């Protein structure tokens, strides 16, 4: 059920990295990862966490849908993308983290526990101010639980509305051609040690759904792109991708 490929530690190695790729092929019901003690370790989920903060939010009614423009406050901040209006899908496209904080305000202390229980998602704990718990909270999530969390949310298991769902799916797009579609969040963890990029979601062909939930460790932000790079390279070792 979960086999190790250490073969793919050569992608994190090479640059000068360390980290966790996990890979759960759908319809065989056959996972794969390079290090099964690291695909089981949690971490804060940061901004992969705008995944359920969507769906609470729009099963709430604090989203009223993905074109509810919430409008920038005019509080500059340094993120240049953050420094104008959004909507459910531009937010989650650059990780608006101001916009995700008033959401969770409105969601509140105990229905964000609650419905994080229902999800069964990572460890289930807010510790922390409702508004940053996802970045320097109590939170924590492993890999091999991103692809528990993300495999309810493909087949619209989540104990929220099946719109609700479809909607976050739309929000995640992040690519797609004639080959496969991506639909996946990326996350950067900086505040609690060790910083680590993210990037969790799925790979979806004619006849297939490939899962997948990577970490790596991220002592700067100069090393972002590899959190795609290196997933896309496992991808295409392994024939999923051209
Ligand atoms: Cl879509």
């Amino acid at each position: 059920e979960w086999q190790e490929n250490k073969s793919w530690n050569a992608h994190f190695t090479e640059h000068k990295s360390q980290g966790v790729v996990v890979l759960w092929n759908e319809n065989k019901q056959q996972g794969f990862t390079n290090n099964l003690k690291r695909a089981n370790q949690a971490f804060l989920p940061a901004s992969t966490f705008k995944i359920p903060n969507s769906l609470i939010a729009l099963d709430l009614g604090v989203v009223k849908d993905e074109h509810q423009v919430f409008k920038w406050d005019g509080q500059t901040r340094d993120i240049a993308t953050w420094n104008r209006d959004h909507n459910l899908i531009t937010a989650m496209k650059y990780s608006v983290v101001p916009v995700y904080q008033e959401f969770a305000r409105q969601i509140g202390e105990a229905r964000m526990s609650k419905m994080l229980h229902a999800f069964d998602y990572g460890n289930e704990d807010i510790s922390g101010n409702v508004d940053s718990f996802w970045l320097d909270g109590g939170i924590r999530i492993s890999a091999t639980e991103q692809i528990s969390f993300l495999r309810k949310l493909y087949h619209n298991k989540l104990h929220v509305s099946e719109r609700s769902q479809r909607i976050v799916k739309q929000a995640m797009l992040t690519e797609a051609n004639g080959d496969y579609i991506i639909r996946a969040k990326t996350g950067y963890s900086t505040r609690i040690e060790p910083k680590i990029g993210w990037w969790v979601g799925w790979v979806e062909l004619d006849d297939n759904v490939w899962f997948f939930a990577m970490n790596m460790d991220m002592p700067t932000s100069d090393g972002l792109g590899l959190r795609q790079a290196i997933t896309k390279e496992v991808l295409k070792q392994e024939k999923i991708i051209p």
